[PDB]
């Protein structure tokens, strides 16, 4: 599975989770970072007055917005930071959609529960430099 | 607390103990409070950098230019708290009056606890509220 350690391709934990992030990133399912979340995730975005919390609200936020994967990205330094059971995911991101780039700030913490799944329980996406 | 003793670890309320580290560090005298409060290993984002900072010597040298505290008064809205084994993820809004004006913010913080029982930020992500509205 995408999200659980094995022997070959996730056995480092920060290459299965830079991979699992790129996964869904280019994912033209919008539920991808839905599915990958958990119960309590909580979630920011340029958008919002406030976070979102809880995997019901954020899985309307997301079938509301239907967006589109980017044509193609460019993850920039991705760090994973790893503790116990938790990984934290940080990267900058350069997303091209219709000949424009959008630049990104991201940082994703994924959690492994006791099913050794590792899932999102927090996602703060924000612009790079909006305002200069 | 049976487990806490076992680990060594304090009977605290780890959420109302990192909600106020944060509003100590937001509030204080000191400009340099969160560069203390951070590890070495800790990651920074806000809205004025093209790329995120790495490690506390690029913090430090960061906070060396900013002037700080920004706000005598700020509103700290819906705290949370996740609580994983030794990392608490917090996550808030903050209002934010500079003076006349007031600046809305959305925060991360992730946290870890080391072996001596000090809680320190390994990563933060301060972004605006609806920067495009």
């Amino acid at each position: 599975q995408k999200n659980m350690e094995n022997k070959t391709l996730n056995e480092n934990i920060p290459e299965m989770i830079i991979s699992l992030e790129k996964e869904a990133l280019a994912s033209t399912d919008p539920m991808a970072f839905v599915e990958l979340s958990d119960t309590d995730v909580i979630y920011f975005d340029p958008s919002l007055e406030t976070k979102i919390e809880g995997l019901e609200q954020l899985r309307t936020y997301y079938k509301g917005m239907q967006l589109p994967p980017a044509d193609h990205f460019d993850m920039i330094r991705p760090v994973v930071q790893v503790a116990q059971n938790i990984a934290v995911l940080t990267f900058n991101l350069d997303s091209y959609l219709s000949d424009k780039v959008i630049k990104w700030n991201c940082t994703e913490v994924y959690r492994r529960n006791p099913d050794n799944q590792w899932k999102i329980i927090q996602t703060h996406w924000s612009y790079v430099k909006p305002l200069d």
